[PDB]
């Protein structure tokens, strides 16, 4: 392409990309879920500094917000090779996690959710630790 | 719950896994190649310290050896969700790269090939540079 592959990688690194704390494929392998799942993908985006403009931790425990839900849906589609992925499907996926108690929606607010499963024990990180590593303001 | 995700990751790191100098996905993205191609996959394995037992650089420029061709094929099939992938198909794939001048086979030797496209200009790395980062004996 333009410059060398080395340039490409350096440019991505400079933009804080390709180094999520919790890579979805890695978490899928660890949990043995086979295919990558939406909740694991959201976790990767939330621990990827380059993604903070469209999805981020609110600073309240495991609560997060979708600043650009369409972008989130777009990336999800690309990751699962489903070009037809959209916000309608993304929201349906999120509602599915309600009864599964993986993700709950924050009442009286919009596009704000919270992981309600025990991620601290599963992941080995506290909300504080993760927020420091990602330099989250709140 | 065999440890935490964090332990799972450190365990793999202690085995020199998950850190290829040239990830196939990244290379495909940079070249705008779409799906990951076999030659890109070989480059990934060749720059992944954890794969040296079945595929490695010979120490002569961009020449490499498939010490365990069957395992290489298995990993390729696994990466592309192609369960039928095996040595016969992998070898067919390699031969296809001949007239495409991407990879040529070293005559007179067994399981030895060489990238013949200009990888130095494409990657930004010299063979010797990669060899050093990978502790190639030779």
């Amino acid at each position: 392409p333009k410059g060398t592959f080395k340039d490409y990688v350096r440019d991505r690194a400079d933009l804080n990309k390709d180094k999520p704390v919790i890579p979805a494929a890695a978490l899928a392998g660890y949990t043995g879920s086979g295919p990558i799942q939406l909740w694991q993908f959201l976790l990767e985006l939330l621990t990827d500094k380059s993604c903070q403009s469209f999805i981020s931790w609110t600073g309240d425990g495991w609560e997060f917000k979708l600043s650009d839900p369409d972008e989130v849906a777009r990336r999800w589609g690309k990751r699962k090779n489903k070009p037809k992925m959209n916000y309608e499907k993304l929201s349906r996926g999120l509602r599915y996690y309600y009864d599964k108690n993986i993700i709950h929606k924050t009442a009286g607010k919009r596009y704000v959710y919270r992981f309600v499963c025990d991620l601290q024990s599963l992941l080995g990180y506290t909300p504080e630790e993760l927020h420091a590593m990602l330099d989250v303001k709140p």
